[PDB]
């Protein structure tokens, strides 16, 4: 017998992983990581957020079991979830038309969201920005949804081209769902005005597109309640939507898996009906999410002090990623950039198109130690008010 | 538009669910619910253990982030894992044959094994136990794979039917995969000795079936290596297995969904392939997993000390239900129980089938508070030295 193994083809390599391994053997003092996909503070480190050891102690002194919890989670922290949202006071609260299930992270409610599609719907593709967060495929995918593409970024001219995105989305048909970044797009950082976003609602609303909202950032932005505007936006407009919401950014718990998938529907028991069948999707999987991180987010934003440490903390993060961008607009200038990179004022969240072509990539990798990723992307965090001269003498030298 | 959740229909009724909402509501003093899931203490409680309390005060002292690891989890957690299951000085380890990827609690590990099976592999089907964990088929069935029975428990006379089991994997065909709980079968109790699980690894290779080795209760039946014999006597013989492991139960990390898909191969080489195209699917699910609770253990695991506790920690528990089974054995004789139980002395874990018929378990719940699950099953961490002469007595009033 043959081995049922033998003849698997391995999995392509992730380039990014290569580059990380080629970063960490790079022996050049000179050396800036700009392809990194997390938060970094003023000295590089991607620290615990003293509110989240706060809640980490009172856990360890006030728990008393660690027995399963049911499907859906932890209940406050689907409350608070939805809070953050949709806003206390939310009519859409009020009329129950929401339920949230707790899940590990952004990424295991998109997947969620996906089984419980596939396995309940008549939907069959799902529209994604281009560019795209390469995950979204892959995930999508592998329930069995095709992913096409919208046009959103204007890469020559660094804009949300809005009127191309709109006729774009004249392909997607009633019932196809098409999924938005809710703020601090990533990769781009480019995010349409309320404006726009009430036009994006109003339209969903004619053509019949079941809207996806995908949200990590909320506070990365503007601020948690002006980054949430879109999404309430197509909230007040729709009958149905998905929300998958993620915690490992605004709380840096990145690897405790903290996030949900919230269904909204027409009235209660729609949404009741959907969710007992997105449950069905949660046992064939994982069958009940990880407890800690959830129970930190619940512990931090129920009580009054702990959320205003946090609310701080989240606007440093916020403040000091508006900060570099602005130091890095205003060296490159200084270094005599020969092009204009206003548009990184104009951005929101940590990641932004640089512009810069592979192979000026991968000349700023091998002549100055500056790593970024093959599409150009950088993660404006990696910066520092120390490193941004070099750095950006080095980006001058590559145009 | 017309909505795409309008007409999604209710997913049916969850009778444990329905059955736990019903004990809530039960305001009788002398309710005793052995329906439970889960290990409870003397005192009806399901503590965190004492060494996990001193390892989670360890990594909020020392831990200063929380960014992602990669797609395996990490990879202390994985050589624990590998050496509990395998043992020190095992071949298979020797040769670089096995990967681990922690993930999300033994489902999580089961849902990753099984979409790595039906994306890479030409396995349809799927052999599990009459009965099994109930939550294999739906795991299985959503990854596209049928879900078959093999014969396993005389339910009249109280045994393993080893000849009705090894004639029926006939059917099996070379390619297949054949799942076998690892110790403690859930919910009979009732394991193959040595000898049985030897006869069958040969079975296996003769017939060139892929075992998946489902364990969840290492240590509560007869100890940590004597529990182990099962697994490692297929991995002696095999080329290729799949483990499916959880610390749920003998960590008491139930919430914090912490567990292993463990991959072994002929070679290096091949593992690194078929490894490769796991974490592939990985990545189309959650992502990464949850690292609080694996953290925990790899703390426990890699101290002498912190060990030498849980390891007296789970003999407790292993202890506690022994003596549980002796007990409610020797009650009912004393309270005149109308029949023989001794087959409970002998079965492993914390769950046995009764014997008890739907009406008497009706009437248990009904007249007694005494709860138990419609198949009769009921989990001896539920009984307690004050609680087993009350429950001892309602039973022998239904026979």
């Amino acid at each position: 017998h043959v081995g049922t193994f033998e003849n698997i083809t391995a999995a392509p390599a992730d380039p990014i992983l290569g580059l990380a391994d080629l970063f960490r053997a790079d022996e050049r003092p000179g050396k800036v990581d700009l392809g990194v996909g997390v938060y970094k503070d003023e000295t590089g480190k991607t620290p615990v957020l003293t509110s989240v050891k706060k809640a980490e102690q009172y856990l360890l002194e006030n728990e008393t079991t660690k027995t399963y919890l049911g499907l859906d989670g932890l209940p406050e922290f689907g409350r608070c979830t939805q809070e953050l949202l949709f806003g206390k006071g939310s009519a859409l609260i009020n009329d129950k038309r929401a339920r949230t299930a707790q899940t590990p992270g952004g990424s295991g409610a998109l997947r969620v969201a996906a089984d419980f599609l596939a396995k309940n719907t008549s939907v069959k593709r799902v529209w994604v920005s281009n560019p795209s967060w390469p995950n979204h495929k892959a995930i999508f995918n592998s329930a069995g949804l095709e992913v096409r593409e919208y046009a959103y970024y204007d890469a020559e001219n660094h804009t949300l081209d809005f009127d191309a995105l709109i006729n774009s989305l004249n392909e997607a048909q009633a019932g196809d769902v098409v999924l938005f970044h809710g703020c601090c797009h990533n990769p781009t950082g480019a995010d349409p005005t309320l404006e726009q976003w009430q036009t994006l609602a109003q339209l969903s609303v004619e053509k019949g597109w079941l809207p996806l909202i995908d949200i990590a950032y909320q506070g990365f932005g503007r601020g948690l309640e002006e980054d949430a505007e879109g999404l309430r936006a197509f909230a007040a407009m729709h009958k149905e939507l998905i929300v998958a919401s993620s915690c490992s950014k605004n709380f840096g718990l990145y690897n405790e898996r903290v996030g949900a998938c919230t269904l909204v529907a027409a009235d209660s028991e729609t949404v009741d009906r959907a969710f007992s069948q997105m449950k069905a999707a949660i046992r064939a999987n994982y069958s009940n999410p990880p407890a800690h991180g959830a129970s930190v987010v619940a512990t931090i934003l129920s009580n009054d002090a702990l959320r205003a440490i946090w609310e701080q903390e989240l606007t440093d993060m916020r403040q000091r990623i508006q900060r570099m961008r602005q130091l890095f607009v205003n060296t490159l200038q200084e270094k005599g950039a020969n092009r204009d990179f206003s548009f990184i004022i104009k951005q929101n969240g940590m990641f932004s198109f640089s512009g810069l072509t592979k192979e000026q990539v991968l000349r700023l990798r091998e002549e100055f130690g500056v790593y970024a990723v093959a599409s150009g992307r950088v993660n404006v965090a990696g910066m520092t008010p120390d490193n941004m001269a070099p750095l950006c003498e080095a980006i001058v030298a590559v145009l």
